[PDB]
Parts: C-alpha cells; sequence; structure tokens
C-alpha cells in the first residue's frame, strides 16, 4: 500500500546528496548539541527512514496538540501517538525559532540536523489522560513525568544517519529495504506481526491462521527498540524468532527487526503500529489481544479492554489503508492438541488450556517444567538461559544497620558457609563505601549469577542507583527480608537464617 | 571489485524499457524458438544478470576458440570455460547471421532475444582435450559427446527474464542483489566459499578461518543449477547450508544460491569461479583441494592434480582483481579434537583422520554411524533422510529370460514372501509390456523405496529408459546379478536365493 501521507519519507535518500554538508554542520564548533535520550535514537530512526511517514521531525505545538486532542495532525492526517523531541529548561533556553541543533548519538555520532519551528512546554497531565487514558502506573505516564524532558521542540530534520547499531546488522531492514526485499520474492500480500515478548505455540498458530485467512505471505516483525518494563531483552527474543522462524512452512516468512520505542499504549499505539507497517511494505497487519497493551496496574483493574485495539483499528478502517486481520484470545485445546480463536468454541463442550506470562515466569524463575504444548523446546532453552532459575540466579544480602554484632565476622560466616555449598556461584564480601561507582555495579554481579555479602547499608540518597533485585536485607526491622530475632544474635544463628531463607527462596538446592 | 571487464552486464536491469517490446517478437508467431536446454538455462541466467560479465550472449566462433586455445575472449580478457549455445544440425540449418530467434524456458516461458552473429560446428575433440585435459570420462567431455549439440550458435542476448525457478525465491540473488546486500550490512570485504556438496565440520573450520585469515565476512555461495553426476540434490544441500549457517558466530556469515552449471573443470574451472564471485560482489574467493575436480577416472588416475587449480589461478592471480584464498588439505586432528591445514602439521609427530566423500555414501548406504567430529548431527540426519540406508531403499528383480519357471507363480512367491518380512516397504508386481511410459516409472517406484517384482526383460533398444539403480537380473546367465542354477530350478529354491541375496545386500535386516 502506498505509504501513510502518500510520500515514504526517507530522508537518508532525500537527503544522501547534502551528507558531507550536513555533516560538517554538524560538527562545526558554533551549532547547538543535543544528545538523543534512547527512546529519541529509535524515534529519529522511525522519522529518518520514512516509518513515521508522513512525519519529517519531531511535532510543533500545532501538530503536537492537534494528535493529543484529535489523534491526528493538524493537516487531518491520521496519527495518534505524538512523537516529539523533549529536552529540559536549560538547553530549551539557548534556542529560537530558525535556530538549526545537531542531534547526536553518545555525544559523538552526529545523526542529524534540526531545524527549530518552536519550543513549548506541554502540559503532560493532559497528554498522559488523553492520550495514554491517567493511570499513573501506565508505563508511557510514568516516562513522561519522570524521564521525558519538560520541553518540546518541533521542527524538521535532515538526515545524517540512521542511528548507530553494532548488532543484527543484516535484520533492521528499513521500509525502503523491506518492499525490495518483498519485491525481490515477488510478494504482494504480506501480513505483518507486531510483537514483543518471545512467540510461543500459540503466536505461531495465530500468524500461520492469518498467513492462510490473508492468503499472504508472514512478516515477523518484531520490536527491538523499547517496550514494557521486565519485558524480555531483544537480544533474547531475536534468539528466539530466529528459532521459531524455523517451524514456518519454507519460504512463508520474513524477519525484520523494528526499532520502535513502544508507549504501550493499546488501542492508540494499536493505530499508530497500523500507519508503521504500512510505511514499511506491509498489506495485512494483526491485531490480537490486548495489543499493545500494559496489562494491569497495582489494583488488578486493566489499563484497556482486551478489544479496544481492536474496535478502535476498526473504527478508522476506511483511512488506514492496510487490511487489519483481527483476532479473539487464542488458546489452547488439550483434548485435540491444537490452539484456536476462543470465538470459535468453548460452550463447555470443549476444555481450553492457557499459560499466562504472569506463570511462565513462575516456572522459569522456579526451574519448573514448561509443556511441551505451550513453547518449541529450542525456545525455552533460550529463554531459561537468559533468565535462570533461582539456583542459577545471583543475589545479595546487606547487613542491616541495626545489626549489632561485628560485620567483619559475620561477613566471612557467610561466605564460608555459602562456600561449602558448591554449585558453581561466586560469591564475594563487597564494600561499597557509599560510592556509586561501587553500588552501580551491584546488579551487575546479581546479573552475574554471584552472591554477594555487603556489610553496611548505603546512605538513603543512594538507595536509587542499586538495583532493588534479589537484593535482601539482614536486620531486626520489621522492613527487613530476613527478620533477626535481636540485633546481637550469635552469628551461627544468624547464619542458619539467612541460609534457610535462600533455601527457601530457591537459590540453594541441595 | 570491479566486476570482470569493469561493467556489470546486468541485461534484465539494461533492458527493462524493452521488456515488452521484446515479450511481443517472442511470442510473435514468424520468429524462430529454441527451447533452452537444462545446463543452457543455467548459463542464460548467469549471462542475463551479469554474473559471466563481460559476456553478453553465447561464444561466437572466435570468440570460442580464442578461450579454447588461450583461456582468453578474443580482445584479450581472461576467461576459460566457454559458453555456448549448442543446437542440433535441424535446427542450425534454419539460421544465418542478422537472424533473430526467441529463446523459451519449457518451450513456453519466454527468456530472451538472441540476435546470430554465426552458426559454426566445433571440433569437440579439441574442446575436449584442451578444455577438459581429453579423458572421455570427465563429466564435461561426456557432457560434449553425449549431450550437447554438434552446432554452436554465436550472438548477443537482450533479456526478457531470467528463468523461472519456484524454489528458494529469496536465496537465488543476482549479482546487484548481492552487492546490495553487503552494502546494507557495509559489508566491504567478504570471503566467497564455492561448494556442490554438503558442507561438513572441516569445511566450517576452512570458511571461518579464511574468514580470520582475510579479515573478511563469509558467503558460502552453492551451485544449485547443475554438478558433477550422482551428486547430493541441492534441494537436501540447501537444507544443509541453512542448517550449518547457524553453526557461525551471529552475522558472519551470508547465505546464496548461484545457479551455475558446473563442468567440473579443475582449474580452469577454479579461474572461472573466481571471475564470477568477483562479478557477484566477493573481495576474496577460497580455492581449497582439487578445487571442481571430478576425482579419479575408472583407472584410478587424477583428472586434475590435487593442487592443479591453485596454481593457475595463482598465476593469473595481478588480473583476476580478486584474491585468493589458497587451502591445503584441511584434516582432523583426533589427539587435540581440530582441525587444521596438513601443510601445518604431520612430521608423523601428530596423527590425522579424514572420511573421504566415497566412504561417507558407504556409512549412508549402510546406516552406519557417522562421527560426532566429521559433520554435526543435525546435517547427518538430513543426508540419511535424503540417501536412506539399504533397508528403507527400493529395488526390482527381474524375472531373467532364460527363467522356464511359470513368471506368473515365482512373482506371486516373491510377493508374499516379501510382505511376511514387513518394514515400510512397499511391493509390486509390475508389468511394463516394453512400453517406456512403464519404463521410465520404474526408478520412480525404487526412489519412492519400493520393491518391484518384474516378470520379463525389456527389449534392448529400451534398456536406457530405465536407471541401472538397485535393480537385479535373476538369471540362469553370467551376467545376473542373482544367478540361478538352472532355468526351470523350483520356485522356493529360486525364492530363497533372491531373498538371501536382498538381505546380503542389506535391503532386508531382521
Ligand atoms: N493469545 C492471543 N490471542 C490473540 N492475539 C494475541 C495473543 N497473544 C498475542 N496476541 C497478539 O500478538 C501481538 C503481539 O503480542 P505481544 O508481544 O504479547 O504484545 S504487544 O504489546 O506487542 O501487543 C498483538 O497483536 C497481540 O494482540
Ligand atoms: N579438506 C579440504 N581441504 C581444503 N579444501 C577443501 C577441503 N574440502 C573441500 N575443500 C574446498 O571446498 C570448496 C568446495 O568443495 P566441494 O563442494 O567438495 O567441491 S567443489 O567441486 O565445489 O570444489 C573447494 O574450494 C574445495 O577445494
Ligand atoms: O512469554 Cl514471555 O513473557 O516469556
Ligand atoms: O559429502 Cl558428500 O559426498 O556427502
Ligand atoms: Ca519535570
Ligand atoms: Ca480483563
Ligand atoms: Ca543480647
Ligand atoms: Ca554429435
Ligand atoms: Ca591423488
Ligand atoms: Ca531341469
Ligand atoms: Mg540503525
Ligand atoms: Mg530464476
Ligand atoms: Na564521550
Ligand atoms: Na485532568
Ligand atoms: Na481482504
Ligand atoms: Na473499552
Ligand atoms: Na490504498
Ligand atoms: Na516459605
Ligand atoms: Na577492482
Ligand atoms: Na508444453
Ligand atoms: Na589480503
Ligand atoms: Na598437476
Ligand atoms: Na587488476
Ligand atoms: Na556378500
Amino acid at each position: 500500500p502506498a505509504p501513510h501521507g502518500g510520500i515514504l519519507q526517507d530522508l537518508i535518500a532525500r537527503d544522501a546528496l547534502k551528507k558531507n554538508e550536513l555533516l560538517s554542520e554538524a560538527q562545526s564548533s558554533d551549532i547547538l548539541v543535543w544528545n538523543l535520550t534512547p527512546r529519541q535514537l529509535c524515534d529519529i530512526e522511525l522519522i529518518l527512514n520514512g516509518g513515521f511517514s508522513p512525519l519529517t521531525g519531531f511535532l510543533n505545538e500545532n501538530d503536537y496538540s492537534s494528535v493529543v486532542t484529535d489523534s491526528r495532525l493538524a493537516d487531518g492526517t491520521l496519527w495518534t501517538i505524538p512523537i516529539t523531541l523533549d529536552v529540559d529548561e536549560a538547553f530549551a533556553n539557548q534556542i529560537k525559532p530558525d535556530t538549526r541543533i545537531a542531534l547526536f548519538q553518545d555525544d559523538e555520532i552526529p545523526i542529524a540536523i534540526l531545524t527549530v519551528q518552536d519550543v513549548y512546554k506541554p502540559n503532560k497531565t493532559i497528554e498522559a489522560e488523553k492520550v495514554f487514558r491517567g493511570d499513573p502506573e501506565h508505563p508511557a505516564i510514568s516516562y513522561l513525568f519522570n524521564v521525558a524532558g519538560d520541553y518540546y521542540v518541533g521542527g524538521s530534520l535532515e538526515a545524517i544517519q540512521l542511528p548507530q547499531h553494532y548488532d543484527y546488522p543484516g535484520l533492521r531492514k528499513t521500509p525502503a529495504q523491506l518492499r525490495l526485499e518483498f519485491q525481490s520474492r515477488q510478494w504482494d500480500r504480506v501480513v505483518a506481526f507486531q510483537t514483543r515478548n518471545p512467540m510461543h505455540r500459540a503466536h505461531r498458530e495465530l500468524t500461520v491462521r492469518a498467513a492462510r485467512e490473508a492468503n499472504a505471505k508472514v512478516l515477523i516483525h518484531p520490536v527491538v527498540g523499547l517496550t514494557k518494563p521486565g519485558d524480555i531483552d531483544h537480544h533474547t527474543r531475536v534468539r528466539v524468532y530466529q528459532e521459531i522462524i524455523k517451524r514456518y512452512p519454507n519460504g512463508i516468512a520474513f524477519l525484520s527487526l523494528l526499532p520502535l520505542a513502544m508507549r504501550m499504549s493499546g488501542d492508540r499505539e494499536a493505530v499508530w503500529h497500523a500507519i508503521i507497517r504500512k510505511n514499511y511494505g506491509a498489506s495485512h497487519f494483526i491485531v490480537g489481544r490486548d495489543h499493545a497493551g500494559p496489562g494491569k496496574n497495582s489494583k488488578g483493574v486493566d489499563f484497556y479492554g482486551p478489544y479496544d485495539a481492536q474496535e478502535l483499528v476498526e473504527s478508522y478502517k476506511h483511512e488506514l489503508d492496510i487490511e487489519v486481520v483481527p483476532f479473539r484470545m487464542v488458546t489452547y485445546l488439550p483434548d485435540e492438541d491444537r490452539y484456536a480463536p476462543i470465538d470459535q468454541i468453548d460452550t463447555t463442550k470443549t476444555r481450553t488450556l492457557n499459560i499466562s506470562g504472569t506463570e511462565l515466569r513462575r516456572r522459569l524463575r522456579v526451574g519448573g517444567e514448561i509443556p511441551e504444548w505451550f513453547s518449541y523446546p529450542e525456545v525455552v532453552k533460550i529463554l531459561r538461559e537468559s533468565n535462570p532459575p533461582r539456583p542459577k540466579q545471583g543475589f545479595s544480602i546487606v547487613l542491616g544497620n541495626s545489626l549489632t554484632v561485628s560485620r567483619e565476622q559475620l561477613s566471612i560466616a557467610l561466605l564460608s558457609t555459602f562456600l561449602q555449598f558448591g554449585g558453581g556461584r561466586y560469591y564475594k564480601i563487597f564494600e561499597h563505601n557509599n560510592k556509586t561507582e561501587l553500588l552501580s555495579l551491584i546488579q551487575d554481579f546479581i546479573g552475574s549469577g554471584s552472591g554477594l555479602i555487603i556489610p553496611n547499608q548505603w546512605e538513603d540518597d543512594k538507595d536509587s542507583v542499586v538495583g532493588k533485585q534479589n537484593v535482601y536485607l539482614l536486620d531486626t526491622s520489621s522492613s527487613a527480608d530476613i527478620q533477626l530475632e535481636s540485633a546481637d544474635e550469635p552469628i551461627s544463628h544468624i547464619v542458619q537464617k539467612v541460609v534457610l531463607f535462600l533455601e527457601d527462596n530457591g537459590f540453594f538446592v541441595f
């Protein structure tokens, strides 16, 4: 289909002969420089390559507010997610309209030149409520208030080069390249499948059914840009996709990585996704249950209805110009060994089965066996390998402030004790001295599977530098993960308490 | 490197705007038509896509004889394999210079328009001796005298479309497409590996070493056009390649199918291969032991020296304009579990190991276990599956002419007898009635694993319609595979003889 807006805005192609000139202006000591934030790098790449056609820069206030209140650009073009360049007051104050800024990656690689159209201070509450539905726990809203700059800079781009990536060089196909890919193959019907999770059996069936319904080839188009916090890293997912792609009949599917930065914005994002895939050459786009939805909030309520995206996408149907293949909860059928849309069964006459991602983590974290029917073995293997069960996980024991015994001796006692268990885990008494350069390493070790014995707490002003993950507090306090009887409880007693606690939580298995 | 001759002769690109017109001329009832032979289809495809740059048609006598006697085109361009359009006297007589011929595929798809330059009658003995070294058993020589036409038609081409392929649509990259592939990846150093056999451990190591030595990315560029008779089919090989490519570090290798029609011409072919790989975008080309060599003749002598190709390629080194990475016999080192070039070991101080393809077929045909060190398991699995051991192979027992017993009853006896063994093999008394439409099916069944009981021989004039493979003659004659005592030997006796013979050759296992 025609790219959204009618013209693929591949600015790398457009500005090619200006490459050298733009590069010189980018490195000239007079120009103002902004180092792109991670999410911005994702966005900037989708704007420069045509993925966000018709966009050609970051939204000015006029287009931005139109998108917030109208799900459309100022000119009426259907567009649901605001793409802006968020900066801080300091930087915002050094720019005026007509100014030209150099956009860098890693304060070293010049990406593009942005020509300023305006500098405004968005009402984050409105954006949060009109675009992401208001819940403070919604991922997009948390980013907007805790990570995003309080100033937006609308303006047009002139491309120097897409953001730098040293991984999967062959796979991050640009809209132009994908289209060429489909052509060399004479693929004129392609149904794209969005995703941010590893694909399991349900999804393989889901995508093949779509392939069959639409009479089209399959495009696994996963996000490797930025997804829901706590998601499986894209490296692991890529390995999973590459593995599962082999279970498709020869020549039916194509894999391409999309450096998109999701907002986990349910229905609106679904619309945005469809526009994006259309630019990339797809003729069909799947929209299953709770598409781009972040699940439930701490209170158990849904951020979006499991089918809000489908309804919204349906309502813009006549102007999306890319056919949407909707799917209802695809689930497992024990008695018949096969999956099927829940909309075409049940009646109690048929018994289903469904292993939610929740419980999926649970078995991964507990070395539990994951059903042959649920996911392919090679896939589960890759997953366990990246997310090991507790007996292979790292952790830390922090000797609480209330601790009266010799921290030096209690430390050694724990070390020598853990050491006798064996099991390949590396242990260390780790003294941080409140130096963030040391604190920031704590999660590295835990990530590496090591067990750390930390003799002292770190000041509360530093608590943010340390990832709470697998970090237990040994103390008399009620807020201690491992509660002691008294601050001066004898070492061997404290030791047994720590060991049995770790054993209870699966870190040790005898 | 620059394509050979300086200009990539991608005629599909060149003649694009003449597509419709050429197509009309091609299907006009007045034009003369030649249906391309299989090898010609391979050649025509490499000529139209630039693979044979600087060629732009089939060699006229002047260029042809220059290649035969000078390893160069008439203008001096280094070129070792003659590419000609061979036809029969009947067709040859209907054409003169300036004439335009339509070249079709399957007497249905028009491929190109050849403008005739000349029609000559090559002296096949000179070509055979100067180009392929003269031995009547050499694959290229045999083709030249038994399959090739006795007339060549020199002339220029105008492309309509590359020959049609329905398998591996994505993988048969053209020189233009490959180059783009390498670019999108920013690959400016690429060492290409030629091959017509499945790749085993030695090869994987051989190619990685070359990647390391040349500081270049790896291009597995296998031939799926036409190779040495009796080779493993390309479908099985492609499955093997796609499987083995996964053993390379992520993003170090790329796979592309080359529809080349080999001549198994040792050293000359190696030169030709290097020229072809250069056109396809490679900066380096591997030339190992006995490259493009057809082994030994029936008398046990070598068609080429194990390193003739290396020497020939070395002598044209300064004008190939593509760097050659030579390799000596790469072999296995038990005691150290690793492979290495034989040129950097031995001295008896080190013990090697080498499973020749010969003996490899042997185990494949005998269900023997193939060493973990020799090849990856997933690969052997694919091979066994395409080339099953005897107990899963088909066969035929032909009731000899000398037979005096009731052929009807002896047939039934063998059928009932084989039926009681079980083992998934399908059996059938097959009456051919000397009808080639039936005879031509004999090998289809054998290929399908079935056992055939044929009550009568076919007339000697038809013997050629039937593939000798797994076809045994039961007769009193000395030339019978299963020799009978007398023409009237009682059935149970003949039956035991046939059963034990088949058991002895592995078709039956109890
Ligand atoms: N069981 C299912 N039934 C229907 N659709 C599904 C199912 N599971 C996943 N999908 C769809 O698969 C696509 C990607 O799934 P996910 O990676 O879990 O999350 S998403 O944030 O990208 O939507 C979405 O269209 C989603 O709705
Ligand atoms: N053991 C080996 N040592 C060195 N080179 C080898 C070895 N085995 C295969 N090769 C090389 O691998 C390439 C392709 O091998 P093959 O498929 O068997 O045959 S060929 O006909 O394409 O040359 C050639 O360059 C060949 O010389
Ligand atoms: O399915 Cl993934 O959440 O593991
Ligand atoms: O290596 Cl092949 O001859 O099987
Ligand atoms: Ca703020
Ligand atoms: Ca719900
Ligand atoms: Ca006390
Ligand atoms: Ca002849
Ligand atoms: Ca020899
Ligand atoms: Ca007798
Ligand atoms: Mg990039
Ligand atoms: Mg073709
Ligand atoms: Na720096
Ligand atoms: Na409000
Ligand atoms: Na439709
Ligand atoms: Na709703
Ligand atoms: Na349209
Ligand atoms: Na417990
Ligand atoms: Na060159
Ligand atoms: Na026909
Ligand atoms: Na070199
Ligand atoms: Na020699
Ligand atoms: Na040169
Ligand atoms: Na024998």
